[PDB]
């Protein structure tokens, strides 16, 4: 199970065996059992990283796919997927990355997520909202359209007893859902 970090400060390597990590770079580590050196991947390169650097000069990222999706960062989303972050992972509120992509109107992300094996469309979060609820609320009819074509259910109600249809903020979304 991959563990994901953001560099807080630049790491400049002392051996060719070490990665040159810059501030803000994302680090993927799978094996953290060894004492002093861990194997990680950053910027498409794999190498050894001092465990001390990761502890002192990086911050862990609990939901990297969700963050990428939420801010519409397609390059980072693809990187997450490449490093085996699960497409259907749930954050603490029971939301998927797809939910956040739709909440932000990030069609680029939705399309990329739809390339993934067995994408779950119908996850209801803590509040009972699906990605389709968020898309309807967001008001981009073309993203509603994409979700519908991919198989999104329209018969699921949130804690407020609302269907995705009930969330629609414009007639374009309303028409697609009616």
């Amino acid at each position: 199970q991959v563990k994901v970090f953001r560099a807080l400060y630049t790491f400049e390597p002392r051996t060719p065996d070490e990665l040159y990590i810059e501030e803000g770079d994302i680090i993927y580590i799978t094996d953290m059992s060894d004492t002093n050196w861990w194997k990680g991947t950053s910027k498409g390169r794999t190498g050894l990283i001092p465990s001390n650097y990761v502890a002192e000069q990086a911050e862990s990222i609990d939901n990297p796919l969700h963050e990428a999706a939420k801010r519409g960062n397609l390059s980072w989303l693809r990187e997450c997927l490449d490093n085996r972050v699960g497409v259907n992972g749930l954050d603490k509120a029971g939301s998927t990355a797809l939910y956040w992509a739709c909440h932000g109107g990030h069609k680029d992300i939705v399309e990329m997520l739809f390339t993934q094996p067995n994408i779950e469309l119908n996850q209801q979060n803590k509040l009972g909202d699906t990605a389709l609820h968020a898309a309807a609320w967001k008001g981009y009819a073309d993203i509603v359209q994409l979700l519908l074509a991919k198989g999104a259910r329209t018969d699921l109600r949130n804690i407020e007893k609302k269907l995705a249809f009930d969330m629609a903020t414009n007639a374009a979304c309303a028409s697609l859902l009616k």
